DNA sequence: TTTTTTTTT
């Protein structure tokens, strides 16, 4: 729902523009931005405020609904499936949408090499009627290589040019980027309303553990953070995409943990562990979920991505 | 793109001299460095400071491209090669620019002997293109013998000074000087542009183990090393460079494991093992990468180098 | 190269005498203790120690040396010969300056008899102009004997007194005496600019083993060995002295092994072994070495020293 | 909230 739906309710034309300039356009967008928003970062009135959250109450309803009559409005939520069949089995069909996804491993247990199926196979119509469509990939390690995403195109044979063509990318160079470039990722969403399906960004903490190195240091660190984390579980649902994310690991001297204090712990829905076995095998392995139960299944990286 | 084309957007000319005195040439410079690092460092108002950021806005472009048209823009990284063949089809045809590659090693197993065979063949025109330039060597366990390198030249049929006179050195001393001397190199590099291939540290965790011994300093140890491998990743980008860099080892008592944690693990792009064999055989093992399979080979340390 | 040439930079006269309280006297002193090892032993003000480290670069650059200007820098190493003509070969004429030669044997293959050969032979002028100066012995296994040197000194038909009074002599009794010494070393060598050639230290390890036994102390071991072996590093690059290290040996259930670990390993640059074979013959052989490769050669324990 | 070290007989 654009925003030219509110011209009719005695709201300038001019006032239009201005909320374009911080980054709203959908309907949705008046609804999860504060009154403080508005008001002091734009310098207006407190009388031009409320002239806006009144013509946003002739819309969508405030309310409550059922349980019953809620779970229908579930069904347009969709699920990204992995590559093998037994990974499916844990996460319940796949890679959820209107969530965040965490998947962290220690060194070299595909964390890469999960990002780059996900840019193929999200592509492909599946299971419950999922169609499939265009792909942002927001890098931070400088690890992305086309020329790898062709060698799990003829897996599935699908011709080369229309895989690269579908899976927009960019790098982020410093921690100030990765926030940058969350307002032109909401742009490229808002265009082709209902084209893209995910969202995969690498290591977010990979710029995070250097621009913020120290203890005196640490408390601005996770509230840049979780002003980050905030924004994409908004993305994630005023628009209906999913969100992958990959995270590092640290020791535990008093053994790993993961990168990321209580913050991203709390604000993941769902939170893998990849560990290394039996040569070519993986091990994956559910902590947090909300349905999922603590189960195990095995991988294999092969040259044309995640199999069996 | 040198940073005189921002005193035409409006900036004082007084400003290009003092973002100079803090080491900043390149218009890419300043899309690293984050705004606390000029606000909080130097002697600027915060006011002068996205007068500048949105200076480098002007320029090379914000926003996404795709990866088809991404993957022409990587063209422009070449392959060093090793000195044999067999080597060569493990890292896919030699060590990689805009990157960072690791080989870590033993006791005796060619460290500082593949090291040498790269000072002379980074100056040879070999296989894409790839022109040869000059070489930036850092030491750092004080084992550079420049009569090793006569006896490599030899092999490959060139002259005496021509090998010689384009190989920078220099050795660091304490672990203070290995940050130091990083900011030469960048210097350097802005000099001669495009004509510096390669940039090889010896044993990068050789001082930073006997500058910070015990467990009260392991959190101190482990916070500047991820402010240097940052700056090596950073200026392998800046100016399309390749980083090669030598590891020691330390036991497991609960079997080897190398010195560096998670850290040193997660930044570094492609890790090789070399081990002994066969008399002087040697067998080389990819660990990570993102590209290559995990696959072996055999080397020959012979009196010209690594052979076959 | 006296830290005289401070003061007259604006640095006080009393900051000259509290950097020779901790061990500083020349201006490389200063080029490889770090910024900690100052601001948090001594407790100064940090104003207080860039002032000396800006001092210390109006002095010997930073920067950059060609490999072939380099080359004629390294002029100035020595060799000092071992007394056999084959065992001169494997080396490539006799024990290097600016290095540490670690020679490890079994139990009877003449390790305190290759130091008593170099207690005579490095007092004698020989090849590549060596003019021959004085030796520092630091015992730690209570087998030095005097008039065994005199046996070795009619050899080489060198009067009794001029032998003698050409060795300092000095006993470490714990392990913490091997790190006490080597202040009493470096304030030797500085005294008498130019005169001192060899340190002979026999077995580092002796010490070592009986001190810090068990696994729960192998972690402190390899601390405070790592402190000693980059502290000898580093006089024999301030002073231009050669290193000789003797080494012990253990066995391997799962056939012998060094003592010392991966520490010992990496940071010694030759490693020699010395085998026993026919009656008094013994056998040479090289491990690690920068640029020579694996041979073997024959000694002669004789009644002079070693022989052919 | 952050960060791994280190072989013996
Ligand atoms: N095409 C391929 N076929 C098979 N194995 C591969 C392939 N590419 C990479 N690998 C393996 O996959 C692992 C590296 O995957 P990768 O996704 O880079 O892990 P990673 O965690 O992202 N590395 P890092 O970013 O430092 O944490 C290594 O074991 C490689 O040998
Ligand atoms: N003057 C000499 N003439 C001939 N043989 C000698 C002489 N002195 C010692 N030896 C022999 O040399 C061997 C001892 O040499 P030595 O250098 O002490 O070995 P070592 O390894 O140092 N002993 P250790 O310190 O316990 O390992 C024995 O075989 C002696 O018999
Ligand atoms: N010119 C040469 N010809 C043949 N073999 C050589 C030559 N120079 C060195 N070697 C051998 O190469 C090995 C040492 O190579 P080197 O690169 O020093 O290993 P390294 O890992 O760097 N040593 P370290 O730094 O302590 O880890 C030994 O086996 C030597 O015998
Ligand atoms: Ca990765
Ligand atoms: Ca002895």
């Amino acid at each position: 729902q654009d925003i030219d739906l509110l011209q009719k309710h005695g709201i300038n034309v001019a006032d239009i523009k201005k909320l374009k300039s911080v980054g709203i356009c959908t309907i949705k967008g008046i609804q999860m931005t504060t009154r403080r928003a508005l008001c002091n970062v734009k310098g207006l009135s407190e009388a031009k405020v409320d002239k806006i959250k009144e013509a946003a109450n002739k819309l969508i309803e405030p309310g409550f609904l059922t349980a019953f009559e809620y779970s229908e409005k579930r069904k347009m939520v969709f699920h990204i499936t992995t590559g093998s069949q037994e990974f499916d089995k844990l996460l319940g069909g796949g890679i959820e949408s209107m969530a965040i996804t965490e998947a962290f491993g220690e060194f070299r247990t595909g964390k890469t090499q999960l990002s780059h199926t996900l840019c193929v196979t999200a592509q492909l119509p599946g299971a419950g009627g999922y169609p499939g469509g265009k792909i942002i990939f927001i890098d931070t390690e400088n690890t992305f290589r086309p020329d790898r995403l062709r060698d799990i195109a003829d897996r599935f044979n699908v011709d080369h040019d229309a895989v690269l063509d579908n899976v927009l990318y960019a790098r982020a160079y410093t921690s100030e980027h990765q926030m940058e470039l969350l307002d032109y990722v909401a742009a490229k969403f808002h265009e082709e309303a209902g084209i893209f399906k995910l969202l995969i960004i690498d290591s977010i903490m990979a710029l995070f553990r250097v621009d913020f190195s120290g203890r005196g240091e640490l408390a601005e660190r996770q509230q840049k953070l979780a002003q980050m984390l905030s924004r994409l579980q908004k993305i994630s649902e005023e628009y209906n995409v999913a969100v992958f994310v990959t995270n590092q690991m640290t020791a535990d001297p008093g053994p790993k943990k993961p990168i990321g204090g209580h913050i991203l712990a709390h604000a993941s829905t769902t939170r893998i562990s990849l560990r290394k076995g039996r040569g070519e095998l993986r091990i994956a392995k559910i902590y947090d979920s909300p349905e999922m139960p603590e189960n195990e299944a095995t991988f294999a990286i092969t040259a044309g991505g995640i199999g069996d």
